[PDB]
């Protein structure tokens, strides 16, 4: 593969943003992998609406967490909306997908990454952006403003977040995370995450449950 591949700088990543008051993670890292995969296929990076999979994905939770898949299902059956015709509002409404303007971007599938294992998750992120899942309960994980992270955490995650990116610094193996909690948090709202190698749950289970949308 890639020894180091970072889909920002390949202009398939938009700007970190903060989900506010809702946990709706799932739907934001949903959205970041289908910018991606859209940008990848089009040229065209743009930004896609979170509000959307929190109102209309029914198998999700709203602002009560939700699952990367089945947002992944929904653009795959349904398209999804500019965020700016369906605009963020940090909790649960009713599905206005139909109701509103624009352009919507569309894919075909969804992709399983074969779980815990390193070179399969790879394989994936020097394809496109990968959603992937992370144990963020952890002090360590909320107070982390930037690093390699090696924890400590579990493998009991509960945080949905991007890969955008994987490499290599000074020395270290990394996975590089979008997360939605702002610039604030991380490296300017990122997180460099130790590669475990092989097959492994991954640190903070990373491994554990990658899912990316399928275009073109
Ligand atoms: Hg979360």
């Amino acid at each position: 593969l890639p020894e180091n591949v970072d889909w920002r700088k390949k202009g398939a990543v938009t700007p970190v943003r903060h989900q506010g008051s809702c946990g709706s993670c799932w739907a934001f890292s949903a959205v970041a992998t289908v910018e991606g995969i859209n940008k990848i296929r089009t040229g065209k990076l743009v930004e896609l609406s979170e509000q959307e999979l929190v109102d209309c994905e029914r198998r999700s939770h709203g602002c009560k967490g939700g699952y990367p898949p089945y947002a992944l299902e929904y653009v795959a059956k349904n398209g999804i909306h500019l965020r700016s015709k369906y605009p963020y509002k940090a909790k649960q409404g009713t599905c206005r997908a139909k109701q509103v303007g624009g352009p919507i971007v569309k894919t075909s599938g969804v992709g399983r990454v074969q779980p815990n294992n390193e070179g399969n998750l790879l394989n994936a992120i020097a394809k496109q952006p990968v959603s992937v899942v992370v144990e963020s309960k952890g002090r360590p994980f909320q107070l982390y403003k930037g690093g390699i992270f090696e924890g400590p955490c579990g493998t009991k995650v509960d945080h949905a977040v991007t890969a955008v990116g994987y490499g290599k610094s000074g020395g270290k193996g990394y996975i590089l995370i979008k997360n939605s909690w702002g610039t604030a948090w991380g490296e300017k709202g990122y997180i460099r995450i130790k590669r475990a190698p092989g097959n492994s749950p991954g640190v903070c289970g990373l491994y554990k449950s990658s899912y990316y949308p399928t275009k073109n």
